[PDB]
């Protein structure tokens, strides 16, 4: 199987002006590469998916592809929907335009059955030639991609190879590795990264890593080496930052945060995302400082 | 404040060989019509919002709009989104073709804060000068409407009148009718239909009247009469099918029931969505056995 | 079936210096008599039964009995337990010593399959002649009698009349009376006491009727009689108070308001249980002044 | 602080004719001394602590403290309560008695809010010179010890030492030792002991150790040691047994295995607790199957 592992990042889209800042996009993705991490992730649920049209989906695709050009950091291109042909869209754009994978997350709102994941996932497997990351996040999604409906993804379909958890069920993760030990089990939850990598998980799919990449990529890094007390050390120290980054809905905080460190220009959402209240913007602020920040 | 009650059904988009089957749709409108109903909602959870495309979405809205031509029956038209951007355009499209008011699913996936749930609905509300209905549905988007932002929005903003419930949450409807008694709660859960209308509540949204369009009509009209005896009695005959509506998810038992009763050619979803299992498909079929459902 | 319905009270128990105030019990069971009540609940969970001994939960049985002896309210001791063999101890007592029924919480803790729940209560109605009333509160408790379980319980025991519900569930309110019209259903739960009345729930066992038993007497008989416009009227206005008797852990907020009200002598509850929060006293203290609150 | 660490076991409780089985009891513990295990935890909620009478309780203590005097093996005695004084009562006999330490379970039913579970826990462990074992189960009591709270009586009381987890939230468990490492996380679910251990978690409280003692010490040993490969593979080995056994509610698979295992003469419960389903009763046995048992 062909895969994607080790230190991501689920990058931030930055507007301006209502508009995609292209060129910011790039400067954010060059310091990811900057600093250890092993692939990025444009436009997941952290790059603001929902609100992006199909055409500046496309274009932040294209720009993960350019800038990660020339480097080892692969691209694992968001492509999830909850229409499964307009997913099959999205993961034939990717791999049509140089990107080493896809992030395809479970069906949001239309609660799909096991057996319809299973057909919308191995429709989309069979639209493409590249490695299949599944993606599940049920307090978002509203649907659960069983345990049992993951491991025949991955055994029936070649290019399904793991799935990015961010369900905070730790029996999920043992039940998974215990049943099917080959496949990649992706932390999507930044608090329990080290807890999912003990256990055999290959990687990390990270919100606080757009802040503090350096710190991400040794932590996973360490846990890959085996090396436990290191990485568990970091995970303790990047706790406080891990929750107060979900004081609000992801990626309220982390936009706060990056527009705070001087990373991005303006602190734009698009509607119905929005800045957060003035408290949790103080709350934020506070967390930062007791941690380095790296620049460009 | 222009207001849309009474009893209305969230109508199955019926589709055949892929493609929305135009002529099968407006036959079941009519059918709604020719049963008592006062309102139609074309495109919203039941009507497989999320697989359609925008311009599918669109001439779901425009059939419904030229079918109740002649009638007093209304068209609410389903036109949420998670992108405020889609829904707003959504809204002037439903404006500038005819329909009586709009139908806006709180936005799911990206879970917007409350001050981001105001704002996404007041973006909304200004675009248009038809009457607004907030729709919450938190097992399906992940966010909740609360009560303020509820009635905040009712406040606010002119032509938001109400909200369409489904929480399953009886607490929250007695919150909501209690502090603001003026707006209009709609029932967006066939089970609890009677205890909704029993507290204030001024119409439903049924999954069921696409199968059993009359006794959803009488139960809805009864209870607008104060016959509160005979609301209720219709609302314990109809459980059974009620619930066995939910055997899996929206819309897949009520598309199964209409293929059952031969009110629809094809037994087709959209991925995502799928056929029932053999046994939920069977369970669908003896309950329907103890109701009279009513032909073309 | 015998039974016991109407507007009933669980009734704090006072304590000074550590021990039953026996005398204000007396005292206030008799207030609840002066304001229409239809029966007392002694030792519920409103009652702090985990707290009392044995003992001290039989001496409260019998004040209660004794107070109503020669006037119009009945008296349904609260006779639960987490263990069977003491749960038909204390019914066998409430028996003997001249209760008119019982009421009977699903055991906690153990959480018992719904095998053992039917088990628990048949050991328990066979043990005694009297009324038996089930008592759901699966949030307090960690199980739920399933409503086939106790529809069969209702069926298959004579003395098993219905069942106190506080599960917030009015979807379950309306599977129990649809299949099992004749059983007895009993609001547990303040804030939708009317919503149950209104789908023919029978009676309540309330929390707010400790400090305002006019009222929920009242709200109770205008239902029971079909003045659903009264009736929901009293609990619209009720509801501030109904959901601030819960911002702490029942019955910390009802024995702060019977405190504040001048009810009671001290405001003494027994470990676990304590005071509240300066803020929830507070907020309790200000909720009640919009209401009018009966001496004795 | 003197502490209590290492494979521990929560012993069920053996009945015969509706009695304890005081012998078969001292068997079943010798059975553990005799097998790798560092601590049993009698009349736990594996031990069918809430049908057990006060006198049996204290019967079962003392047949521990009995049973491994002279061994390494130290008594972790289940002294819980949701009433303050029966909690502190229990401490003070298992003191009195020989115990090396208690674990104390968070209230059940009567839901204490955190400062009176403070004040629950530091008036126990103010009775006692002994080591004492916060327990938080929140799907069996209906509430659960914030981490905040745990954080303080570990801090303020000197013979509070750590907590039994049951929760399912590996989150809570990072959350407790970054921001209090010196406390003694002990996992009190059995699928997920090595990620727990893999923390820094210290030990485990196992239902599984009742049947496979052997397999649980050398799971904790090897976490111990820091080697967890061959940790993880024993708690992967473990995982279709240690889910199987909460099939229905424990004690009532655990007891099946053992019964099954020929460890009991009679598979008995008392009530509402009850022997599984047919079914279960098949599927226990056949997941038995896997495993290697010891006799005595
Ligand atoms: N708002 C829609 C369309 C997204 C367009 C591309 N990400 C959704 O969340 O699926
Ligand atoms: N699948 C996308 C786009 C649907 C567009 C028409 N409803 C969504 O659910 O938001
Ligand atoms: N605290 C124990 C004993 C209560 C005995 C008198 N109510 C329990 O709740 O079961
Ligand atoms: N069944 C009651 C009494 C048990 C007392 C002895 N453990 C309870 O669990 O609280
Ligand atoms: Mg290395
Ligand atoms: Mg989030
Ligand atoms: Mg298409
Ligand atoms: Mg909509
Ligand atoms: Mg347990
Ligand atoms: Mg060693």
């Amino acid at each position: 199987k062909n895969i994607i592992i080790g230190a991501m990042t689920a990058l931030i889209t930055p507007f301006k002006n209502g508009k995609v800042d292209e060129q910011s996009y790039a400067r954010l993705i060059k310091r990811q590469i900057e600093n250890g991490i092993d692939a990025v992730v444009p436009v997941g649920t952290t790059g603001e998916s929902a609100t992006l049209t199909h055409e500046e989906h496309r274009t932040c695709i294209e720009i993960a592809v350019e800038t990660c050009k020339g480097t080892k950091v692969k691209v694992l291109a968001g492509a999830g929907s909850n229409a499964t042909h307009e997913a099959v869209g999205l993961a034939k754009f990717a791999k049509e335009h140089g990107a080493d994978g896809i992030l395809s997350v479970a069906p949001y709102y239309n609660k799909p059955t096991q057996q319809g994941l299973y057909e919308h996932y191995k429709a989309i497997a069979q639209s493409v030639d590249i490695p299949v990351l599944l993606y599940n996040v049920p307090g978002r999604t509203g649907c659960e991609i069983s345990t049992d409906t993951i491991i025949k993804l991955f055994r029936d379909c070649e290019n399904i190879y793991g799935v990015k958890e961010a369900s905070g069920n730790i029996d999920k993760c043992v039940d998974l590795l215990a049943h099917e030990p080959r496949m990649m089990l992706i932390s999507g939850e930044d608090a329990i990264n080290y807890p999912i990598l003990s256990n055999g998980g290959k990687g990390v799919i990270s919100v606080t890593s757009n802040l503090l990449p350096d710190m991400i990529s040794a932590l996973t890094h360490f846990a890959l080496d085996e090396n436990y007390k290191e990485a568990k050390k970091i995970n303790d120290e990047l706790y406080n930052i891990n929750k107060i980054l979900f004081c609000e809905s992801n990626p309220i905080p982390i936009k706060t945060a990056m527009y705070l460190a001087g990373l991005i220009e303006s602190l734009e959402f698009r509607l119905p995302l929005c800045s957060p209240s003035k408290e949790n913007f103080a709350k934020i602020e506070e967390v930062m400082k007791k941690y380095k920040i790296k620049g460009f």
